[PDB]
């Protein structure tokens, strides 16, 4: 086939390379379409065999240069196209017998000027396109010669601006569009004799001021001007667009709106103003009752107006965030709305009647504001409510009746908020979000899963304080060791009635039994506490004993540390200073009370065993590490020495063992202590838990026993104390 063809007489010569006009073809060919192909110029009367034509397509064809006679001959064709091509001036000359066209297609061209003389004879045409070119000006003597043209594309150029008078001949214009264009600025009656434009557009472009020439565009019904460069809309600018039904203006630094310029439009549909920071006062809505939605967000308004929801019946979408009310009016016949996202501002209460009449409402956005009291009977009208965000407000009781449906709730950020929720009245709940991870153990941490946040554990007990009874009777054996061998060397030592050691074993002795105080202290806590625990877990962590449990924790924890590293400091000194030993043994129990007192100002509520490290805050934890670290390394460095250097030989090996047992037992609360930094080769919580809740009062409980059974001067001290 010279060229692919098809059976409505047209011939599609399409995807070939033709070099010229295709020949032999029939006289009867309806259309000639040759696009794609390698041909650059037409000798005249090129198209003169095809009497008979209708629609000539060479479309992305690369022509360069056209024969003023070549184009003759066709006196009836209907639409030419001449698109992807590289044409610098129009055929203008060529052009004037073209008397049947009716749409030339010239765009995405070369174009840079048209002549004068152009679109002569051209009285049928009705859509002409010159978008993706490169036209520094409207041509606006060439346009006057188009009568009848209904559809006019004017975008992707170079032009700056519109002068007066400059399309007063369009009178069946119907269809403007002036988008990506760099026109900056249009006079006052430029825009004239354009009665019978439905559609203006004007969005990519740098307008600086409001075009207040569109006071003569009767029938304009849509409206597109976004990413311009406006701030302010003018008051009663819309006065002779009483048609007009469809506004688009974001993406601009609005800066002031008029209170009366959004009035009487009967056809608007939407509204949405975000960044007007100059606006104090809610817009007059009057003639204004079609409307669908308000997203006035960024705004100063202080007082919705109490009577929206009697004029406007067909809202649907309200967003009044990022503003500054105050007060909430009743929403009662507000019936179609659905969509209520009132956040980010300075309501601080909820009526009973604010939130009646609401039968449709689905969504509500209720958060950051500084409500601080909500009615039991506030949520009991509505009716299928599913999302409910009332998170980081100042509430200290929820209602609850009228709530059985609520897919998602949000709750966090209500610090105040103490009391614990019930699991009955949520029962078709889907997503959870509670203040404090012991609200979340009543909904279990059937079918379908429930996802609280805080999330519960090990290290945030939901039934047990300790964990099986194991971990169970060893804590209560260690107690009870602790207590009474303690008790028992005091009274021996500090009874007998002292030499510089002696004072210093008897030292030791009154810590450790401060700590088996506080280890006490836990488990009557938990055995209080059996079978249940977030009904005190609040009351604990928030609490003021958790505090004192801190402190005498910590206290009897290092003021034992330090009590042991001047007991080697004396005997590498006997290798004179009673005085001096009686006075640093005050500074090592006043030194450890300020580390204590210290960290209940400025932390002990990140577990409720109540320790500042059982898992690490970067501040005391890691300090205190390092300074008993430091003390134990230098503490083996003096004894070290001593030991390449009778009762004295006795004395020695008490210390040493007291040394040995003490570093022997502290490594597993050091190493587990720096948990997050290795994760202990992602070792569980509960796992880990235990063994720094078992070994960390273990050497406060063989210190007195490793002194009572095999020491010499234990035996002669008892029977001086009879």
């Amino acid at each position: 086939a010279p060229c692919s063809c098809d059976g409505d007489r047209r011939v599609d010569c399409s995807g070939k390379g033709l070099t010229a006009v295709p020949e032999g073809l029939s006289a009867f060919t309806q259309a000639l379409d040759i696009s794609m192909n390698n041909i650059t110029q037409l000798p005249e009367d090129a198209f003169k065999n095809f009497p008979f034509l209708e629609e000539l397509q060479l479309a992305g064809n690369d022509l360069s240069f056209i024969h003023p006679k070549a184009l003759s001959g066709l006196k009836e064709l209907k639409v030419l196209t001449l698109q992807n091509n590289q044409l610098k001036t129009v055929p203008s000359e060529a052009i004037r017998g073209l008397s049947a066209l009716q749409s030339l297609r010239l765009d995405a061209n070369h174009i840079t000027s048209v002549p004068e003389d152009s679109f002569e004879g051209l009285v049928q045409l009705r859509h002409l396109w010159l978008d993706d070119n490169s036209l520094t000006e409207v041509p606006v003597h060439p346009l006057s010669n188009l009568p009848t043209l209904q559809a006019l594309t004017l975008a992707l150029n170079k032009i700056s601006s519109i002068p007066d008078f400059a399309f007063t001949n369009l009178s069946s214009l119907v269809v403007l569009h002036l988008h990506n264009n760099k026109i900056r600025s249009l006079s006052q009656h430029c825009f004239d004799g354009l009665d019978n434009l439905e559609t203006l557009d004007l969005n990519y472009n740098n307008l600086g001021e409001f075009p207040q020439a569109i006071k003569a565009l009767p029938s304009l019904k849509e409206l597109g001007f976004h990413s311009n460069s406006i701030s302010v809309i003018p008051d009663g600018a819309f006065d002779g667009n009483p048609l007009l039904r469809t506004i688009h203006l974001y993406d601009n630094p609005l800066s002031f709106v008029g209170n009366s310029a959004f009035h009487n439009l009967s056809d608007l549909h939407s509204l949405v103003i975000r960044g007007a920071s100059m606006v104090q006062q809610f817009p007059n809505l009057t003639g204004t009752v079609h409307l669908e939605s308000l997203t006035l967000t960024g705004t100063k308004i202080s007082s919705i107006p109490n009577n929206l929801c009697q004029e406007q019946k067909m809202l649907r979408t309200l967003d009044l965030s990022y503003n500054n009310i105050r007060d909430l009016p009743s929403f009662n016949g507000c019936h179609a709305l659905e969509e209520i996202s009132l956040q980010r501002n300075q309501i601080y209460q909820i009526k009973e009647g604010t939130f009646q009449g609401l039968i449709s409402l689905r969504i509500l956005d209720l958060s950051r504001n500084l409500i601080h009291e909500i009615h039991s009977r506030a949520f009991a009208t509505l009716g299928p409510i599913t999302n409910l965000d009332v998170s980081f407000n100042e509430l200290t009781s929820f209602p609850t009746e009228g709530l059985n449906g609520l897919n998602q709730l949000k709750l966090v950020g209500n610090f105040k908020l103490k009391e614990a929720l019930a699991a009955k009245d949520f029962v078709n709940l889907r997503s959870l979000s509670v203040p404090y991870a012991y609200q979340c153990c009543a909904f279990w941490g059937s079918q379908i899963i429930i996802h609280c946040t805080p999330s519960t554990g090990a290290f945030k007990p939901c039934e047990y304080l300790l964990g099986s009874w194991m971990i169970r009777l060893t804590v209560w054996f260690i107690f009870l060791v602790a207590l009474f061998f303690n008790l028992l060397v005091i009274l021996t030592t500090f009874a007998s009635c002292l030499p510089s050691s002696k004072l210093f074993i008897g030292l030791i002795s009154v810590s450790n039994l401060f700590m088996g105080i506080y280890t006490g202290i836990l488990t009557f806590l938990d055995a209080v506490s059996w079978g249940r625990f977030a009904e005190f877990g609040i009351w604990w962590e928030t609490g003021s004993g958790c505090k004192v449990a801190g402190f005498l924790a910590v206290f009897s924890s290092e003021s034992a540390i330090f009590l042991l590293m001047l007991a080697t400091v004396e005997r590498s000194l006997s290798a004179n200073h009673l005085k001096q030993f009686r006075v640093a043994a005050l500074l090592a129990f006043l030194g450890a009370t300020v580390a204590g007192c210290f960290p209940l100002f400025h932390e002990y509520s990140a577990s409720p065993l109540c320790l500042p490290f059982p898992t690490g805050s970067l501040g005391f934890t890691v300090t205190l590490v390092l300074l008993n670290s430091l003390a134990f390394l230098l503490m083996a460095v003096i004894y070290t020495k001593l030991y390449c250097n009778n009762s004295q030989s006795s004395m020695i090996k008490h210390v040493a063992w007291l040394i040995f047992t003490n570093c022997i037992f502290f490594c597993p609360v050091a190493f587990f202590s720096f948990a997050p930094l290795i994760t202990a080769i992602s070792i569980s919580p509960e796992i880990m838990k235990s063994v720094t809740l078992i070994f960390f009062p273990l050497p406060a409980c063989l210190n007195p026993v490793l002194y009572v059974f095999f020491n010499p001067k234990f035996k002669e001290d008892w029977k001086l104390l009879k």
